[PDB]
């Protein structure tokens, strides 16, 4: 049992719901929330940018760090960095960006550093402003996430057409 509220239950270990992410992750505090990052860890724009902003800054500035000793993520790679006030962890995750011609078959890859934790909060990768169809990145969720994850979905809207053509 876990405090998760108002999803709804789509296999034995994906859950959906119409919500943002940070007010999600301010009441819940999960152990783990996935960030949708970017190689470089700037947290710009969408799901990390609104991430970062709700910690004030504090996740770029340790991002930042990150990357002057560690140099940029892969596509389809992760790191695990603090979860500041939002999360015990952020687990920072690279979809492919198709608005910067990256190939989609690196969304599986992406999904399966899931796998390392046993119960995340998470958005659909390469969804939004990373120009993937998430009807598809919904299925490849499902297809490869094998452990417990909450996702939340940004617009009321979209998240009916998940549903309604989820097989
Ligand atoms: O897949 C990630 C999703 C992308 C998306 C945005 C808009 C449309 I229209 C269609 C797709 N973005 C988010 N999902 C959950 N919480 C969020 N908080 C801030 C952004 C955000
Ligand atoms: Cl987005």
């Amino acid at each position: 049992v876990n405090s998760f509220s108002g999803y709804l239950k789509l296999t034995d270990n994906v859950y959906i719901k119409n919500a943002d992410i940070v007010e999600e992750a301010k009441k819940v505090k999960p152990t783990v929330v996935v960030n949708a990052a970017n190689v470089y860890l700037k947290h710009g724009g969408g799901v990390a940018g609104a991430l970062n902003k709700a910690t004030n800054n504090a996740m770029q500035v340790e991002s930042d760090d990150y990357i002057a000793t560690n140099g940029p993520l892969k596509v389809g790679g992760s790191c695990v960095l603090s979860g500041h006030n939002l999360a015990k962890h952020c687990l920072h995750v690279v979809g492919p960006n198709v608005n910067k011609g990256e190939d989609i078959q690196l969304l599986k890859s992406a999904y399966e550093n899931f796998n390392q934790h046993e119960v995340l909060l998470a958005p659909l990768l390469s969804a939004g402003i990373f120009g993937a169809d998430p009807i598809h990145s919904l299925r490849v969720c499902v297809d490869t996430v094998r452990t417990n994850v909450y996702l939340a979905v940004f617009d009321k809207n979209l998240y009916d057409k998940l549903v309604s053509s989820f097989l």
